[PDB]
C-alpha cells in the first residue's frame, strides 16, 4: 500500500533535543527505504545532523511551517525542522524517507502542536504515529475543498 512514515522525529528544546521518535522497521507497509543500508545511523547522527547543520540554519517560521533543510544533511532520509508556534526554543526535527513528499514531516510537527505532550524520547513518536494516521484522512478531506468532482 501506500501509507506513511517518518523514520525519525527528533524534537529540539533550546538547542537541546528534548524528544525523540527513533525507531526502526524496515520498510513494513508505509514507505520503502529502510530496511539494511538506514538502520545503522544513531539518533546522534540525526540529532548532530540538526544539531550542527539544521540548529546553525535554523529559522522560527515566517510562513512555511515545517522546511526541510535544503542541505542534504545525510543520504536516505528527509529531514525537515518546524520550530513551535510560541516557543522558538523548541524546535520540532523531523527525519522522513526521501520516498516520503513534503507533506506528511509538515503534518508530523504541526500535529505534535495539536497536542500538549511531545517533550520525550517517547511521547512525541506517539502524536507522530497517531497523526500520521490522521495524516492520510487529510489528504483525503483535502481533495474536496474546491474541487469539482
Amino acid at each position: 500500500m501506500k501509507r506513511f512514515n517518518v523514520s525519525y522525529v527528533e524534537v529540539i528544546k533550546n538547542g537541546e533535543t528534548i524528544s525523540s521518535c527513533f525507531q526502526p522497521f524496515q520498510k513494513n507497509e508505509n514507505y520503502g527505504t529502510i530496511t539494511s543500508a538506514n538502520e545503522q545511523i544513531t539518533p546522534v547522527i540525526f540529532h548532530n545532523l540538526i544539531m550542527d547543520m539544521v540548529l546553525p540554519k535554523v529559522v522560527p517560521i515566517k510562513g512555511n511551517k515545517v522546511t526541510k533543510m535544503s542541505m542534504n544533511l545525510i543520504d536516505g532520509f528527509d529531514c525537515f525542522y518546524s520550530t513551535d508556534d510560541h516557543d522558538p526554543k523548541t524546535v520540532y526535527v523531523c527525519f522522513t524517507l526521501v520516498d516520503i513528499p513534503k507533506i506528511l514531516p509538515i503534518r508530523i510537527l504541526s500535529g505534535l502542536q495539536e497536542y500538549e505532550s511531545n517533550a520525550t524520547n517517547e511521547l512525541l513518536s506517539s502524536h507522530v504515529g497517531q497523526i500520521l494516521d490522521s495524516f492520510h484522512e487529510e489528504l483525503v478531506e483535502y481533495r474536496n475543498q474546491t474541487l469539482n468532482s
